[PDB]
Formats: structure tokens, C-alpha cells, sequence
């Protein structure tokens, strides 16, 4: 038969491993050569695996990059203008790579060149709560200074934005060992921690889902008329740089002004973690110099795109998309996931050349410059939004398929919960002490969810990677799944080689998934799914999933609403509508479900209908408005957070008007507009849920 | 057989003159008790003659009375500040209605209450050219002085904002006869012209497709958060007031400062028509005072819309919409075409009474205020936006169904210029001189196209009128027809008793259609289009008739810019994009056109696929990004003149950053601007060209 489990029986975790190896041993940066060549072998194989079409799409886009002879490095500078200490210029490469030339150094993609000097301030993770703090409580002001502020918590994107929000004249971003240093495990070559002269690599942009900076709404293709770069979206302000730890000892340790406020903002160096501003009386003269010189330059980007066409609906796209662009060579983000991918088209390539189609046409990317801000993806997306939008049934992201090797971790729509359970019910977990059992069993008990017992935790979707256009866009249906850490002891950093040099096959091979078992496991739920969602009659969404978490929701975004009582009152502020809307939207899905049980399944018209009203109900709840200044972020109940881009938001619109409005001087004005998030998100609500009324 | 001839059959020209009588006796003004007992009335009669179900969809929107213990009206005003002369309070009832209550007197809906004194200048038509000749050229300085335009040529709205721009502090509207009193042609009741005392009412916003002025995006229902006034969309800033002829005189004999510029400012009155400002010297101390105390209030208003089920796609509408409210006593607009409507929808439902229906499903509608700005259609579209956008076939308005008595009249989307032809080559013209002829016939002799010998005139759709969320919102496929005067003496002023209390069912009965003839092709013509869209097998749009008027926009287009051939040099302009996404689309869609003709017509996804990619075309011309400044206009081929929203534009994004380019202050900046949208223009064509591509 050609069905699911030949499918997956024809998945190999030793083609992974090939692939892997194949895809990490030279740098394929975005805009290089390397990552061109790259592309064409993709291609390339995609064509032999079987694809029916496989071509590639460029766009000329921002790009960011370090100038090759004039470093970006950080000083300690002395009263007479000497340069008493220097970061470094670059990380020392791993064994056996010394010779790779053009391993990118570490750099902030996007930083504006500049030179600027000044004391220092420390400001823990540069969180909105971490400035919150520094101002209103501790009274230190960042204007004109130098801030410092280590990885972890948020995406340095809004680190950058709340620095410079709070007057920074420049930022510093380092790897604490607190964040990057897992206890009893060494460094790399002979662990997977982090060393004291690794760094981190990322852009710094805010581009609450633009794409090109230079060509938001439109893709960036020949004829493209670009902004100037001062209109240019979401390009920070304010000089910044990454530097590792031994580096960041060196800039902290002469620290003085106030002590932390407590705890939680030291890390783990011998240091005091004072804030600042400035160093100690001995060194008072002294000061931090940055020297960045940096250049953006609009450069030409590739995607690969391959289509495997539907035989009974070919005019139905379901899509599985991950980034090819490295920082450096890629070991897990993203080839770990890029791997994973190219075994999955083989597989399915195997079946259609004996004869078999998916039901829908199922289109593989692999996307380009993801790394500078899923601009790949973005642009792709804005060319051919009218079919995605009128077509798209679902995207399956596939970026890093490992960042641990602990359980699974799957993040996405409600409508993918029920799809997800009875998937993993039927796979075999790969974990120690559950052998012949499901992955569904081990995923439970390792993580379990925090509200019902016997299920396992699924996580909203954040952004900070390819699925964004399609999710919170354009409307369509997304999900993404890997092998990841223990939750109980998640510091929410990220692995500790995550976008450094020391990122290699090596890493996974002897650290990771020796075996390749984890990986064929997510290759198994991400093919797994894509096979479903192109091959089940009926669309594998059940709409009463999303009825489910819509009342949470609500209950969630009342609850902070009611810290504030008096104002409530005042204003007569009522979440009435929201609770109305979502228990209509419970109603008619529960009838829109058992008229999708008992329908007359001899009949495609009605199937089509139906397969229709499940596939735009992801659709109906964007608002072609946008939310408040973020006009890409159309999704009304999933946003990323304003205050961290990797996080998902509920109700972005209310919780947004509601964060700190205690501190609005206009509290009329601020609850007025509270009230109008409330209306839009009411009737959002209970327009998807029409759209799954009888139709006439 | 039940076709389309039994449905075309049914209709009765005596059906739609007792309808016509019906809803004409009593005024119908939005927001009165009176409006809402005739929409009892329609849905009691559309649930009688078959429809499967018929409801009320209400909404609280801003509407604009006159103060009935207040009356508003305009003086003359000497030295000491008595008031020697004012204009009408009332215009004379019309023989048989003098006992009517409830005439609302004619003012100008959304003016704000004032009552400013000073000098007249008189602007013609006030439109932009008007102003344009009195600044630039005549040196008259409006700032602080009191307009008077006469109506005719633009829609009044336009008129008041370019006042409003040029600084005026008050405007007066006025019918001119060399406008609204045709030759040899008696006044009413003895004939269709205007009498000295009648007055042509309307509002006077600039909503831009907003809908009501409080809710833009939103419908707007009972939990809906509103602007406050100074944040509505589209208010006047400055009081305006309609007169007659009569007081149009008093207000203009006694004009002096500057002579009329040239005979085309020069109405038919026996005044000077000079430009002022102010009276000649004995005058030269009396000034034009206004009384303004109308007010703006939330009120309910009350759609009919009526569903007869598709029986093979009944999540595919197919909508008939027109208004009901009507200033007064509507007996051209809008009750010649609700009356049609209620014909239409009797045949249809005489047919289902038979057990027929249509494939699709045809949605009927009576929609409120839209002589307040489109408000019911409106708001009923951004409630059900998300099945409109995935489910909306077409959209024919049927408002007036005559405006003369000469012949044919059809405005609409080249994808319906095919069915048109078509459709009528099989009617009957009711033209004196073409019995039995087709209408075809009689329509191209009396209305040839520019462009092709052989065809019939058919004119872009323009806006004021309730299709325009349909088309240029949300992007389905829209027409209009009706009767209407010779083309060849058209002085675009509209029909003389146009929104007067004189026009009545009498009116109509007496002197535009006594045997309801044009009526009854005009019923033939909406109700035929309706018929072949709800029901061919394929969907009854050319797509290559797109391909063909696209071109001709891009060459106009094109000649609007090379009037500036020195700027197209230096800033490198190029409309080679547009013109190779054209013939781009010119070719896909010719192949798209075959396919059509020659797939397998045993398939029913294919033909669903085929279908959906004809339905998705108008759609695909719609950027979610709206056009400048006027986020409702969201169709880059199509939208309302930004100098007359009555007129249709093509390309309008280019077209407006294209307008007086000569006289911005920095050409550079209003050059790119121009590149921008020509991108944006070639974009959107080649996107809307590739839904037509093979889908896989
Ligand atoms: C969740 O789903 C429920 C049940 O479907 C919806 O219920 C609707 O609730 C609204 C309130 O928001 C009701 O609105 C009321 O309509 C009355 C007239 O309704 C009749 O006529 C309409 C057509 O016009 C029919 O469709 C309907 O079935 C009835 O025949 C009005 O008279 C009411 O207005 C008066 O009272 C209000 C309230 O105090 C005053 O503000 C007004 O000034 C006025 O005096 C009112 O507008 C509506 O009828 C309900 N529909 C149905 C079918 O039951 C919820 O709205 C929905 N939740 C959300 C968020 O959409
Ligand atoms: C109307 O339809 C036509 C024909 O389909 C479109 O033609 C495309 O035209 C664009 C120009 O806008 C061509 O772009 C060029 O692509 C070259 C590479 O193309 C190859 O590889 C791609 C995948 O990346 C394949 O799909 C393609 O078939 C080829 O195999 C580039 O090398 C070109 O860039 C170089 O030259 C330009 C031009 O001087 C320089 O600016 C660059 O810096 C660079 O040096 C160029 O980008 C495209 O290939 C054409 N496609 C096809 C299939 O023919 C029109 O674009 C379309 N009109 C509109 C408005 O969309
Ligand atoms: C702090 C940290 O770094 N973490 C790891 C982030 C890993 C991001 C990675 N994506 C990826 O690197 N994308 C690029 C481009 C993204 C863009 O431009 O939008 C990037 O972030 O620089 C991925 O999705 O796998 C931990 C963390 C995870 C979730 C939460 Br909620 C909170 C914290
Ligand atoms: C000058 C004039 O009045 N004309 C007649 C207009 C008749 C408008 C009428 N619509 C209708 O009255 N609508 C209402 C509400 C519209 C709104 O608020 O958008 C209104 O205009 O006050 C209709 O569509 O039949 C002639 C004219 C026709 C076309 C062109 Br291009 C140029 C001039
Ligand atoms: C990665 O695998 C590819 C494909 O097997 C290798 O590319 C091939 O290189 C051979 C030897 O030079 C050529 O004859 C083939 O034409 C190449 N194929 C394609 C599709 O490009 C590539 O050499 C491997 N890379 C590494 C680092 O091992
Ligand atoms: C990278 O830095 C180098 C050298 O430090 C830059 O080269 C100089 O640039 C300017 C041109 O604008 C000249 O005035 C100098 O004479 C150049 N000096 C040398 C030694 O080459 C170079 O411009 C920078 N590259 C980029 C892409 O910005
Ligand atoms: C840090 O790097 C800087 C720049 O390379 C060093 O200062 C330079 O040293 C050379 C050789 O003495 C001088 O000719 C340059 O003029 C200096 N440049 C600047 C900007 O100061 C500095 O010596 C290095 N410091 C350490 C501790 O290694
Ligand atoms: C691969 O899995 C092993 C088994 O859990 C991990 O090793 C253990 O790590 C935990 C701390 O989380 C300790 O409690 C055990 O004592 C460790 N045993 C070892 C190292 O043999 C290992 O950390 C995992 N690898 C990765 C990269 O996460
Ligand atoms: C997940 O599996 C469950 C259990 O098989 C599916 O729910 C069943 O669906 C069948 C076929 O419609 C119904 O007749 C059964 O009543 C269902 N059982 C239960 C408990 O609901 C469910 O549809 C599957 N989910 C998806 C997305 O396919
Ligand atoms: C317009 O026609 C309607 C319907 O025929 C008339 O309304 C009817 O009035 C009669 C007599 O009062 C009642 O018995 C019916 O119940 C009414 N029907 C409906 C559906 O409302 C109405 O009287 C006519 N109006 C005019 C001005 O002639
Ligand atoms: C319409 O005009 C009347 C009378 O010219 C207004 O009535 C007056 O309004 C104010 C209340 O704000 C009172 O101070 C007066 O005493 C009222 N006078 C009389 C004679 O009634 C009325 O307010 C206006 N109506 C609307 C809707 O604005
Ligand atoms: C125009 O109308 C106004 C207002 O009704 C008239 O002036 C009023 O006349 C009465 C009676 O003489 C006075 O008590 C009011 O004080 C006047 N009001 C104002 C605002 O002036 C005026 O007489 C009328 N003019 C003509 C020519 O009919
Ligand atoms: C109804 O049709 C008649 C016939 O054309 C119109 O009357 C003619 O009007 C034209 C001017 O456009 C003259 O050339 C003829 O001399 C007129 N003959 C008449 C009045 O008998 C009449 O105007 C039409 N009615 C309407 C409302 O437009
Ligand atoms: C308008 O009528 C023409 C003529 O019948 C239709 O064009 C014909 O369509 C048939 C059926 O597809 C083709 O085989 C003929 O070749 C066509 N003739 C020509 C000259 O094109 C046309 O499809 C009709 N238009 C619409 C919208 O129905
Ligand atoms: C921070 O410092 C700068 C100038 O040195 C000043 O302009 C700014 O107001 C300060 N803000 C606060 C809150 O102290
Ligand atoms: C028009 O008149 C007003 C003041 O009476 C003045 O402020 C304005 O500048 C004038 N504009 C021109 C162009 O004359
Ligand atoms: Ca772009
Ligand atoms: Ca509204
Ligand atoms: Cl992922
Ligand atoms: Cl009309
Ligand atoms: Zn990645
Ligand atoms: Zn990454
Ligand atoms: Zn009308
Ligand atoms: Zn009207």
C-alpha cells in the first residue's frame, strides 16, 4: 500500500546523517556563494528525488555584514586615550575547521557603524521589566551611556529596541555562563557548553514582520522600487556587538555605582553584576569604546521551491518550509532541520515514483536568509500571497530538529492539536526507558501539559522563524515540531552553541543524537503531518480545539484586566461581548463537527465546502487592519510579543492596550482603547465562528 | 424547462408598476419609523414569494436631520444686521402631497451647525480646476469667505472639501438651470424639469469607503466602541447649505469684484455670474449670513437580505443589492429599482415554488442609508467580510432604474462585458424604431463605444453607490445597468428633479416610462446577469476582456507621464514593468482561456478549480495595503476619482501621485513616488495574472 506508514518506513536516520554531513562542512551564510552553490545542489536533488517542478526564487533584499578589513571590536579606553584591552576579532575555530576561511566573525547583523564611547550600565537581560526596574525603582538613568546586557529571556531585537528606547548610545550583548553553561558538562570540542572566547551571533532588527526592510508589502524582485535606507524598517539606531564571556569579565569586573537590586541579576562570573554607571573610583577615568563598521548591502538571496502536485486537488497547497542560510556552518540552525526536509522529499519522491500523488499539492522550500530576518520566506510569501491565501491549507516549519535530547516539543494552532495527539500515538518514542512504547506516551510523561492530565503541553506559536508570514500574516494554518530540553530545568536561553562557530556536525553526532534516532523521530512528525494534511479526505483540523483555548484566553485576558477594578468601573469596561462571541464560537463548532461526521460523504461538493470552511476558518481571524503600528501582524488572537518576539501573545490588541496602563497619563484615553481591543477581538471571534454556520 | 427564458418570462412590467406605486406614497428617509415599516414590508413579501430565508440585519451609525424647531436657511444681511432677504424654508410640495408630513426640508446631511457671516465668492462648480483657475490664475483668495458652487459635474462631497482646502467658512449649493432644466421641457408637475423652488438634497462626507463615520473596519453592532465626532471619518469642517434657483438668483445678482473668467462659469440665469468676492459697491456693506442647526445622531438602520440556496454551490453567492431609504418620496431613487428587485425576486421565487433553484446561491438585498454614505451595505459587509472574500461571486446594484428614456447604460468590471454582450443579443429592445430588434442592437446604434465599431458604450464602475465596498473593498466582481439620456447631450448634471420632493411615482408614470417598458428590459438585463452568474456551469467571466482594457489604462497611463518627458529622463521613470505584466497577463490568460474551453467537463474539482480561479480574479486586483491614504480603496486597477467620487479612475495610485506633479515643491520626492506605484501597478498585475497560471 502506499499509505502514511510506508511513508515513514521509507524515512532513514542514516540518510540524515549523510545529509547533515553533507549540508555543515563550509559556512553558507546568506548572500555567499557558498549558500548559491548550495541551493543549485538542493535543487539539484529535489529534480532526482522526483519533484515535479523544482525551481528557484531570488529577491534582492538588506543585507548586513562585518567590513573584512576593518574589524568590529570593543575597548577599554584610559584617560589619555589608549586602548587597554581589546575584545576579540574573532572566536577560535573548532579542531580540524582552522583553515575554513570565511567563517563570518561574530557581529550584530544590521548594527549601524559608529564609534561612540562612554561609561557603562548593566542591565541584566534588557528586558521591558529590566529597564522598569533601572528607571522607576533604582533611578539610573541610560541616556548617553553604554549599556551592557546579557543573552537570554527575549529576542535581542527588543533588548536593542529598549535600550535604545531608554537613550542608549550603544549596546553590548554577551553569553553568561549562568545562561550558557550547563553544570557538570564541558566545553566545546569536549562538551556542548559554551567557551569563554564563544559568541553568539543575530540580527538586531524590529521588523514586527515586514521582511525586506527595504520593501515592505511587496516582494523585493527586479523592477522594486526601495525605501531609503532612513525609512527603512526596523534598523536599530544605536551601535551593537556580541562578545563571549572571557570578553565580558574583562568590561565587567571594574563595574561600580549601584550594587544588582537582588539575585536574579547576577550571573555566574566572578563579578559583583553592579549596575553602573561607570567602573570604581581607581578606574572612574576610564571608559568603553565600540567600534563598529559594519555596511548593509542589498544583496541577492535564493529559495528553493519544490512541487510535488495533488492529484484530486492540485489547487490546495500544504507546505513544508525551513531556512538553508547559516551563521556559520549550521550544525543544528538549521541544518539539523535542513536534513530532515531532504529526507522527507526523498521518501515521498520514492512513493511518487512508483506511481502515487498526495491527494494536494505539497510544496518543500528551502528558504534563504532566514537568519537576517526571515526575509526568504517573507518575500516569497508577499509575491504569492493571493494563492497562499486562497489556497494554503498549512506550513510546517522545519528549522532546527534538535536543541536538546530530552522529549518533544511541538508549538502550533489549535487547529493541529487533535492531528498531533493521534499522529504520535502511532510512532514509536526513541527515548531511553520507553522502548515499544508511542512517542505519544513519552512526550506526555516527560511533558506533561500543564492543564489536563494525560496530555501532552503543545506551546502557541511565537515568531523568530519562517512560519511568521504564513501564520500571523496571512492566516494559514501552522505548526512545528523538534526534540528539546527537559522544561523543569529550561532556562529559556537557547543551547549553549547556539549561533557560534562551534555549531558543527560534530556537536550532534557525538553530543546530540549519535544514533540519528531523534532526528528520524522529527522527521516522522513533520512528514507525518504534511502527509495527513495533503492525504486525509477531510482536513485533519478539529475547530473545537480552538474553542477550547479561545475561552481560555479570554479568561486569561479578563483576569489582568481585573487588577484593575476601579478603572473598570469608571470606564465601563465589560468583557461581555468577548465571552459571548467565544461561547457562540463553542456552539457552532460543536454543530459544524457533527455535521462533519454526518455529512453525506459521497458527495465532493459538499466535501470541498466543508474541506473550504475548515481551511479559511485559520483565515477568518485575521484582520486586514493589522494590529496597533504592526500592519503585518494580522492574526487577532496570536501575536508575537511586543516585549519579546520569540513569545507568543493572546489577545495581542488587548494586552497590549492593557500593559502598564497604569502608568498612562490619559487613563480615559487608555481605557477607551482598551475597550475598543475588546470590540475588535469580540468580533473577530464571532466572525470566524459564522464562517462555520451552515453556509445558506 | 426552467431557464432562463421562464425566469425573463415572468416578469411583468405591471408587477413593477403597482410595486413602484407601492413604495412611493409615504417618504422612506433612513432612520424613521416609516423606512423600517417598509423593510417589515419587503421581508413579509420576499418570505411570500419563495425565499428560503429573509432577515433584518440592523446597525447604529451616524445619520444627520435638520432641527425641526430650528430651520436652517441663508440670508442677506446689511450694516445694521437685518435680514432682507432668506431663502426657503420648505420647497413647495407637489400637487396631492401638500398634506404630507414628515417631508424632510432640503439641507446638506453631516453639516456641522454654524452661522458665519461674510463675503460670496462664486467657484462654479467648485471643482479642483475651478479652484485651481480662481487661486492660480484670477488671484482670488478664498480664505474667510463664503462659497457658492453650483452642482453638477462632481459629487458634492468633493465640492466641500475642495471649500473647505481653499479656506473657505462656509458653502452654498445650488441648481443651475443651464444644469437642471432641459430645453422645451416643462417644469413639475407639468413636465420632468426643476422648478425655481425645488432643491437637490445630499450628504456631504468624505468617507473614502469607510462606512459610518464612527466604526471604519468594523460593523457597527450593539457592543461596538465608536470615535468620538472630532475622530469620524469624512465630516465636513465648515457649514453647507442647498438652495433653488429662485434664491440663487437674489444670492447672485447682486455679485461684483472679478468678471467670470469665461462662458463656461457662466450658468443660464440673468446675473453676471461674477466671481466676487462680495457685492457690487451700493451692496458692498451687506454680507450672506447661513443658518446652520442641523445635528448628527446614532441611529438604528434596517437591511433586508433575503437567501435563496444554492442547490450544487451554496457557498457561492451571487448577490442583487439596492437601496430602499430615499430623501423623500424615492419614485426614481431609489424605488424604480427596488421595484425591479421585488419583480426579480418574485420570478426567481415563482420558479423555486416549482422545486427549481439555482447552482449557487443568490443572496437579495435592500440595503439602508445609503443616501448617508453606502452605511447599510456598508456595515452588512464588514460584518460578513470574511464569506464575502471567500464566497462572493458578483455583485449587481440596482438602484434607479431609469434616468432618461433613450436607451442602455451598463457599468462594470471587464470580466462581465462578455455576459452583457451576450445577454443582450437575446433580449428585445424596447426602443421605438427596434421592434423586434435585440437590445444589443438598438444600444450599440444609440450608445457606440469609443474604441470598437460594432459594440456598445460600457463605462468603468465609479463609486457613490452601494457596490463600492463589494468592488473596490473587498474585490468581487460588480455591475450596473439601467436606462438612461443621450450620451451625445449629456451635461453630467444628473436628472433634473434628482433627490427634490418633486420626484414621485408620478413623475416616472407620466413622463419617463408610462408602459414600464424600460423598467421592464432594465428588470430583464439585472435579473439576467443574476440568472447566468448563479447558474452557468462555468462562471461567465472573460478574463481576456481584463487583458484587453489593462492595456489601453497602461498606455493612458503612460501618456498622463511622458507629458513630462525631462522628469521621466532624470529620474529614470520607467513603465516597463506595467507593460511587461500586462502582456504577461495578456498570455496567461489566453492560455487559462483554453484550458477552459478544452478541460475535462466530466470533472467537478477541476471545474470547482477553474471556477475558483475565475472568481479570485477580481479578488487577486486587491492590495491589502490599501491605496494612500484611503485604506478602503483597496483595488489597484479601479477606484472613485480623487476629484469626484462618481467617476471611476484606472491605475489610481499612479494617477494621483501623476496629478499636478509640476507644481510639488520636491520633484525628486514626487518623482519616486510615481516609480512606487508603477511598481505596485506591475506587481498587482503580474500577481493577479499568475492565479490564472496551472496551479501545480
Ligand atoms: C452570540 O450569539 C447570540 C445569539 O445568536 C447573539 O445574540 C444577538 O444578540 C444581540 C445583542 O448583541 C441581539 O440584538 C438585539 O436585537 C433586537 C432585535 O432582534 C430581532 O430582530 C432581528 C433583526 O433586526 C432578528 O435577527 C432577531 O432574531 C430578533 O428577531 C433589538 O431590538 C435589540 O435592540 C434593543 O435592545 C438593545 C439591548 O438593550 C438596545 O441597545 C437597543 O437600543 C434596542 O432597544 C438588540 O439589538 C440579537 O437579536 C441577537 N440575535 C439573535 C439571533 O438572537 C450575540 O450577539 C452573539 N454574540 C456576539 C458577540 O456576536
Ligand atoms: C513577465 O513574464 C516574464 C517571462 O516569464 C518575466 O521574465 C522574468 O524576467 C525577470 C526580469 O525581471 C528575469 O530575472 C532574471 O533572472 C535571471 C536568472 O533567471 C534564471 O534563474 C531563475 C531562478 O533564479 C529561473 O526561474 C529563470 O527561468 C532562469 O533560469 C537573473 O540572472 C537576472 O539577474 C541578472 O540580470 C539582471 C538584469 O540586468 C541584473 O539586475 C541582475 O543584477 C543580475 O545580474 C534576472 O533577475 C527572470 O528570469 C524572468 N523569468 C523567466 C521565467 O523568464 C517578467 O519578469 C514578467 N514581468 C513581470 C512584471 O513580472
Ligand atoms: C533567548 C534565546 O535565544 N532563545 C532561543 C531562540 C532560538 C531562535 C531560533 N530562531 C532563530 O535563530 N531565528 C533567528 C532570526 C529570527 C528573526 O529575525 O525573526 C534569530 O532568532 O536570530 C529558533 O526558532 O529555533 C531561547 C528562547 C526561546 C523561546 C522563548 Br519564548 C524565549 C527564549
Ligand atoms: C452631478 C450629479 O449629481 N450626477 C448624478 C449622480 C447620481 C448619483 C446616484 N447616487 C446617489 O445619489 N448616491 C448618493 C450617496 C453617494 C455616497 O454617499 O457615496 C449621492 O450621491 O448623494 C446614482 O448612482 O444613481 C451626474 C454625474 C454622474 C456621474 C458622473 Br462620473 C458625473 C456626474
Ligand atoms: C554533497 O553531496 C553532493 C551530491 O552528492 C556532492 O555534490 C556532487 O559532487 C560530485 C563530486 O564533485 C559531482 O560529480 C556531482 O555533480 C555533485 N552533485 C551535485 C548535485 O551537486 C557534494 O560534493 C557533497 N558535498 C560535500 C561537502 O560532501
Ligand atoms: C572597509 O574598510 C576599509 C579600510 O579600513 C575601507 O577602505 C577605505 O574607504 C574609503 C572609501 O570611501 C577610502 O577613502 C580609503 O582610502 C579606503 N582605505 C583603504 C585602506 O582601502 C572600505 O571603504 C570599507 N568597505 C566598505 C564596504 O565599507
Ligand atoms: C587595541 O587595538 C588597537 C587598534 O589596533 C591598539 O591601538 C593601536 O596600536 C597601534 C600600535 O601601537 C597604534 O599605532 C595605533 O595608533 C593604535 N590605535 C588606536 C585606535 O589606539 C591597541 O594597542 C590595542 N590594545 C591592546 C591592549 O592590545
Ligand atoms: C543526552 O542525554 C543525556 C541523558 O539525560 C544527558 O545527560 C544527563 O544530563 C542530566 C542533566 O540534565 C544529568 O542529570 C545526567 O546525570 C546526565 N548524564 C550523562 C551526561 O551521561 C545529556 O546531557 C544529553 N545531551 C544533550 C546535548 O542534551
Ligand atoms: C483523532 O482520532 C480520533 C479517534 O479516532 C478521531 O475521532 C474519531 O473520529 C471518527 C471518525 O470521524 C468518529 O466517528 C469517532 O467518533 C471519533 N472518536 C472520537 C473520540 O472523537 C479524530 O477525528 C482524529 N482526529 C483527527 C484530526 O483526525
Ligand atoms: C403596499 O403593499 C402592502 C402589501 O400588499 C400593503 O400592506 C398590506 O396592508 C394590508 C391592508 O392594510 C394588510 O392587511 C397587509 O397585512 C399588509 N401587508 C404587509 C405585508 O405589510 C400596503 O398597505 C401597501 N401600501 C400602500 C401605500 O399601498
Ligand atoms: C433644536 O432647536 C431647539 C429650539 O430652537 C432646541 O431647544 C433648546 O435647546 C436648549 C437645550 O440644550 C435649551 O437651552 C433651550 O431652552 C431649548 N429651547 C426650546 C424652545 O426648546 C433643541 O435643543 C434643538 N434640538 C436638537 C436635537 O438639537
Ligand atoms: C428672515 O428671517 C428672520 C428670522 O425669522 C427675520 O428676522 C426676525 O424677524 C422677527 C420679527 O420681525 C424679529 O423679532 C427677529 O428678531 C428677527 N430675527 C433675526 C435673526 O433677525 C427677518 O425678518 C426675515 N426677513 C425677511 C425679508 O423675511
Ligand atoms: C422620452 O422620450 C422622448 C422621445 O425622445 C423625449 O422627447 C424628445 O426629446 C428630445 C430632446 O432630447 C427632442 O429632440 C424631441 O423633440 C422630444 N420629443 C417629445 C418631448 O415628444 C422625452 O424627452 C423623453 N422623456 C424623458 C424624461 O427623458
Ligand atoms: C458569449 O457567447 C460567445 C458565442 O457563443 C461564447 O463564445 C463561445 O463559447 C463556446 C463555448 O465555449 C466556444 O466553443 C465558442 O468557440 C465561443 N465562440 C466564440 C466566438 O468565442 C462566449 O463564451 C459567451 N460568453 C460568456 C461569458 O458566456
Ligand atoms: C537622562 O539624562 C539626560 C541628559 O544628560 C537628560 O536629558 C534626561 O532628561 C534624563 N532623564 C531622566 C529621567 O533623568
Ligand atoms: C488668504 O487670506 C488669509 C487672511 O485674510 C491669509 O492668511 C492667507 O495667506 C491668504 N492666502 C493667499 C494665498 O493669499
Ligand atoms: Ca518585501
Ligand atoms: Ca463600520
Ligand atoms: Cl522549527
Ligand atoms: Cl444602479
Ligand atoms: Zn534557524
Ligand atoms: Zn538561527
Ligand atoms: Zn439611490
Ligand atoms: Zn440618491
Amino acid at each position: 500500500k502506499h499509505n502514511m506508514k510506508a511513508f515513514l518506513d521509507e524515512l532513514k536516520a542514516e540518510n540524515i546523517k549523510k545529509f547533515l554531513y553533507n549540508f555543515t562542512q563550509i559556512p553558507h551564510l546568506a548572500g555567499t556563494e557558498q549558500n548559491f552553490q548550495l541551493a543549485k545542489q538542493i535543487q539539484s536533488q529535489w529534480k532526482e528525488f522526483g519533484l515535479d517542478s523544482v525551481e528557484l526564487a531570488h529577491y534582492d533584499v538588506l543585507l548586513s555584514y562585518p567590513n573584512k578589513t576593518h574589524p568590529n571590536y570593543i575597548s577599554i579606553i584610559n584617560e589619555d586615550g589608549n586602548e587597554i584591552f581589546n575584545t576579540s576579532l574573532f572566536e577560535p575555530p573548532p579542531p580540524g575547521y582552522e583553515n575554513v576561511s570565511d567563517i563570518v566573525p561574530p557581529f550584530s547583523a544590521f548594527s549601524p557603524q559608529g564609534m561612540p564611547e562612554g561609561d557603562l550600565v548593566y542591565v541584566n537581560y534588557a528586558r521591558t521589566e529590566d529597564f522598569f526596574k533601572l528607571e522607576r525603582d533604582m533611578k539610573i538613568n541610560c541616556s548617553g551611556k553604554i549599556v551592557i546586557a546579557r543573552y537570554g529571556k527575549v529576542f535581542r531585537g527588543n533588548k536593542v529596541k529598549n535600550a535604545q528606547l531608554a537613550g542608549a548610545k550603544g549596546v553590548i550583548l554577551y553569553s553568561d555562563p549562568a545562561d550558557y553553561f550547563a553544570p557538570g558538562v564541558k566545553s566545546y570540542p569536549d562538551g556542548w557548553n559554551l567557551p569563554g572566547g564563544g559568541v553568539q551571533r543575530g540580527n538586531i532588527l524590529n521588523l514586527n514582520g515586514a521582511g525586506d526592510p527595504l520593501t515592505p508589502g511587496y516582494p523585493a524582485n527586479e523592477y522594486a522600487y526601495r525605501r531609503g535606507i532612513a525609512e527603512a524598517v526596523g534598523l536599530p539606531s544605536i551601535p551593537v556587538h556580541p562578545i563571549g564571556y572571557y570578553d565580558a569579565q574583562k568590561l565587567l569586573e571594574k563595574m561600580g555605582g549601584s550594587a544588582p537590586p537582588d539575585s536574579s541579576w547576577r550571573g555566574s562570573l566572578k563579578v559583583p553584576y553592579n549596575v553602573g554607571p561607570g567602573f570604581t573610583g581607581n578606574f572612574s577615568t576610564q571608559k568603553v569604546k565600540m567600534h563598529i563598521h559594519s555596511t548593509n548591502e542589498v544583496t541577492r538571496i535564493y529559495n528553493v521551491i519544490g512541487t510535488l502536485r495533488g492529484a484530486v486537488e492540485p489547487d490546495r497547497y500544504v507546505i513544508l518550509g525551513g531556512h538553508r542560510d547559516s551563521w556559520v556552518f549550521g550544525g543544528i540552525d538549521p541544518q539539523s532541520g535542513a536534513a530532515v526536509v531532504h529526507e522527507i522529499v526523498r521518501s515521498f519522491g520514492t512513493l511518487k515514483k512508483e506511481g502515487w500523488r498526495p491527494r494536494r499539492t505539497i510544496l518543500f522550500a528551502s528558504w534563504d536568509a532566514e537568519e537576517f530576518g526571515l526575509l526568504g520566506s517573507t518575500e516569497w510569501a508577499e509575491e504569492n500571497s493571493r494563492l497562499l491565501q486562497e489556497r494554503g491549507v498549512a506550513y510546517i516549519n522545519a528549522d532546527s530538529s534538535i536543541e536538546g535530547n530530552y522529549t518533544l516539543r511541538v508549538d502550533c494552532t489549535p487547529l493541529m492539536y487533535s492531528l498531533v495527539h493521534n499522529l504520535t500515538k502511532e510512532l514509536k518514542s526513541p527515548d531511553e526507558g520507553f522502548e515499544g512504547k508511542s512517542l505519544y506516551e513519552s512526550w506526555t510523561k516527560k511533558s506533561p501539559s500543564p492543564e489536563f492530565s494525560g496530555m501532552p503541553r503543545i506551546s502557541k506559536l511565537g515568531s523568530g522563524n519562517d512560519f511568521e508570514v504564513f501564520f500571523q500574516r496571512l492566516g494559514i494554518a501552522s505548526g512545528r515540531a523538534r526534540y528539546t530540553k527537559n522544561w523543569e530545568t529550561n532556562k529559556f536561553s537557547g543551547y549553549p552553541l547556539y549561533h557560534s562557530v562551534y555549531e558543527t556536525y560534530e556537536l550532534v553526532e557525538k553530543f546530540y543524537d549519535p544514533m540519528f534516532k531523534y532526528h528520524l523521530t522529527v522527521a516522522q512528525v513533520r512528514g507525518g503531518m504534511v502527509f495527513e494534511l495533503a492525504n486525509s479526505i477531510v482536513l485533519p483540523f478539529d475547530c473545537r480545539d480552538y474553542a477550547v483555548v479561545l475561552r481560555k484566553y479570554a479568561d486569561k485576558i479578563y483576569s489582568i484586566s481585573m487588577k484593575h477594578p476601579q478603572e473598570m468601573k469608571t470606564y465601563s469596561v465589560s468583557f461581555d461581548s468577548l465571552f459571548s462571541a467565544v461561547k457562540n464560537f463553542t456552539e457552532i463548532a460543536s454543530k459544524f463537527s457533527e455535521r462533519l461526521q454526518d455529512f453525506d460523504k459521497s458527495n465532493p461538493i459538499v466535501l470541498r465546502m466543508m474541506n473550504d470552511q475548515l481551511m479559511f476558518l485559520e483565515r477568518a481571524f485575521i484582520d486586514p487592519l493589522g494590529l496597533p503600528d504592526r500592519p503585518f501582524y494580522r492574526h487577532v488572537i496570536y501575536a508575537p510579543s511586543s516585549h519579546n518576539k520569540y513569545a507568543g501573545e493572546s489577545f495581542p490588541g488587548i494586552y497590549d492596550a492593557l500593559f502598564d496602563i497604569e502608568s498612562k497619563v490619559d487613563p480615559s484615553k487608555a481605557w477607551g482603547e482598551v475597550k475598543r481591543q475588546i470590540y475588535v477581538a469580540a468580533f473577530t471571534v464571532q466572525a470566524a465562528a459564522e464562517t462555520l454556520s451552515e453556509v445558506a
